[PDB]
């Protein structure tokens, strides 16, 4: 079955994303989102590649998408928070952190970390000395 081999394109493409091999990372990353679309983990990794890439946009784009697929196939909401996390990071890091602690409390809403809950105080604050 796909859904089987989608979790190995995961680590296939993990373990590319691991030895700065963002592209090969991404393609395998993405084969597991055809093998599996329903599973919004493989999605959200993508999504880490692109942030790699600097595609920023990318990232807060498949992972707003993963977020989509996952709070609609039951999906765990704790993976949900922490690409609502990647989604304020993307934007903590084109200086959008107004969207940025947007995203950044949803990940609060989903599943509180310490992680989010350091960025969002971490964005406010910049955002201040960014006015």
């Amino acid at each position: 079955e796909n859904k089987k081999q989608a979790l190995k394109e995961k680590e296939l493409g993990n373990d590319a994303y691991k030895k700065k091999d963002f592209d090969t990372a991404l393609k395998h990353y993405d084969k597991a989102k055809e093998l599996d679309p329903t599973n919004m983990t493989y999605i959200t990794n993508q999504a880490a590649v692109y942030f790699e890439k600097g595609d920023y946009n990318k990232c807060r784009e498949l992972c707003e998408k993963a977020i989509e697929v996952g709070r609609e196939n039951r999906e765990d909401y704790r993976q949900i928070a922490k690409a609502y996390a990647r989604i304020g990071n993307s934007y903590f890091k084109e200086e959008k952190y107004k969207d940025a602690i947007h995203f950044y409390n949803k990940s609060l809403a989903e599943h509180r970390t310490p992680d989010v809950l350091k960025k969002c105080q971490q964005a406010e604050k910049i955002l201040k000395e960014q006015e």
